[PDB]
């Protein structure tokens, strides 16, 4: 049951809003100070948005990966408070990565994250989860996609599908992948997710579809992050993982990034020039990505090396520091764990 | 034909080939607020959070979008042209402000216009931008037809101005700042442009074989109010009191609504149409049998209520200042007005 595996039962969550820049520059800004940010009274007026924006931003924090939730303590009645993540941190902050997401690579990431999967942090987008690693077709009406998400959440989710929010789901991934020309042509808004090419209305009338070109804006240390993120789903030590599983297996970057084989080749050929402890190797006559040590202290390297090593920065916390900072991320972690 | 200088400055390549970022717009403001020298500190590029290459980009861009203006500080020793941000800055990027984040596509439209826009006293700071969408005799071209288009105004025009190689670089900012990210090629690399968005420009039959075109399909990204604002914003370039201005000349008179958008006179007309059965001052009539747009008073003032009223009426908001608070706390302004409009 792939889809249970992978992804928490959430869905029209975002209520039927795509994500903004704003939302996730604010609600970091926010929740860093503050757990109960998005339960406050007058959570619309300090974060600057409506009541059902309020929802949707703190759903797209949590999807992005970008807050955990858990509960409070007693004074507080163990509501469901919002803790920012250490790769919010080193993402967003003023001092961080990319606050203002002014590279693709960085939505390249975030659409890692969002597809994202790891026992202890499951995904919390099981519509795009399928759409993009479980789907039959490439090419669907919005009626056909919500069918087939249907069929897998039947299979997979004791309580079962509810059709109407996964429509939600179909339309608010469209709105989020799509450019704006194709929106039913005020009213429109930005999603900086459309600068990714991903997705593009059939030439809705009535069909969409997936694309499938080259991907220039993808950074190649993006692609061998996501690899090796990917291998430290399952190890902890120098190993290996076949070019076959990362270019096909359901979950992985090949149908996370919508790229062949050669293309993710080419991108660890490029970046394991630059790393020691990485290669592509050959042994007949299947090409595999290895690595000396475990491959998440890899994928961060790797990563980090693209915003010019964020983590060396002056008073930048460890994950240990944000950890005894933030406990309940790993309470977190380990409720989710428990499960399994 | 000067019609290049009379609407734009002889300014090229000043970004460096890069193209604008929500980033460098937003802490701009946020930093020249207060220090109109934020562009000359020694520690710039740490205030600003930008690369040392990046510095004068973003100062430029802030500029040219009518988010800045500059001036000479009060120094009694300096040629140093300081930076003070405008009132439109404070209305669209505060936080208090009318769209701090561009969350709605018609912001980007906006910014757009700004950055054609000219008039007495402001002329635009993007005079290639200017040609490809105002002068160009074609809307489908190679990035070397528009170089020499460009090139040929530039002649007319400035009798001193830039090298051919600094036109270049405008047109490669030009594409990347309207194309989608999936034609560009990095040589990490390409960076994010919100006006991509727009879907204003588009790649044509590649190989190899390098051609581009301005589109020409409906806009329903294209709020009606930012069309409306941009018509009477238009006509205030030359009026300041009740009048009209012909249809015709909004959809195809060189740095009119029509070009700047490319958008059909039908679409205008529509646009318009709305926006003035909410506004007991504006009509559409029939003259000869051509259809104008009239006014009943000053269009500058209407084109702020329309553009205003898309936003929710941010001037309404709790100590929102108006243009005279903002002045009489940026006196540099006026000042920069008044150097401009000498020149005339």
């Amino acid at each position: 049951s792939r889809l249970a595996e992978a992804a928490h039962s959430s869905f029209a969550r975002h209520e039927t809003f795509a994500p903004r820049f704003g939302w996730l520059h604010k609600a970091y800004m926010q929740v860093q100070s503050n757990p109960e940010a998005f339960l406050a009274d007058d959570a619309p007026v300090q974060l600057g948005v409506g009541k059902n924006m309020v929802y949707a931003m703190r759903y797209w924090s949590r999807a992005f990966k970008l807050t955990r939730e858990h509960y409070g303590d007693d004074t507080n009645s163990r509501a469901m408070l919002s803790y920012p993540t250490w790769e919010a941190r080193w993402l967003l902050d003023e001092d961080g990565a990319d606050p203002y997401l002014e590279e693709l690579g960085s939505l390249w990431l975030l659409h890692w994250w969002l597809l994202s999967s790891r026992p202890g942090t499951k995904s919390w987008a099981p519509s795009w989860y399928v759409a993009f690693h479980l789907a039959p077709f490439s090419r669907f009406t919005l009626a056909d996609l919500t069918q087939v998400i249907v069929r897998h959440v039947n299979l997979s989710f004791p309580e079962g599908p509810v059709e109407a929010s996964i429509a939600k789901d179909v339309d608010c991934i469209t709105k989020m992948y799509v450019p704006a020309q194709r929106l039913r042509g005020e009213d429109l808004l930005s999603c900086p997710f459309r600068e990714l090419g991903l997705m593009e209305q059939v030439g809705g009338s009535s069909e969409w579809e997936f694309t499938s070109g080259s991907r220039p804006s993808l950074p190649a240390r993006i692609i061998a992050y996501a690899c090796l993120d990917y291998a430290a789903r399952t190890t902890r030590n120098a190993g290996s993982i076949s070019l076959a599983r990362l270019a096909n297996e359901p979950g992985a970057p090949g149908r996370a990034f919508r790229i062949r084989e050669a293309d993710i080749a080419a991108a660890l050929e490029k970046v394991a020039a630059s790393h020691q402890e990485l290669q592509l190797v050959e042994a007949v006559g299947q090409r595999s990505l290895t690595f000396t040590s475990g491959p998440f202290d890899l994928a961060w390297d790797v990563l980090d090396e693209q915003y010019d090593n964020v983590r060396s920065r002056p008073n930048f916390p460890t994950r240990e520091d944000w950890a005894r900072r933030y406990p309940k991320l790993a309470e977190a972690e380990k409720r989710e764990l428990k499960q399994l």
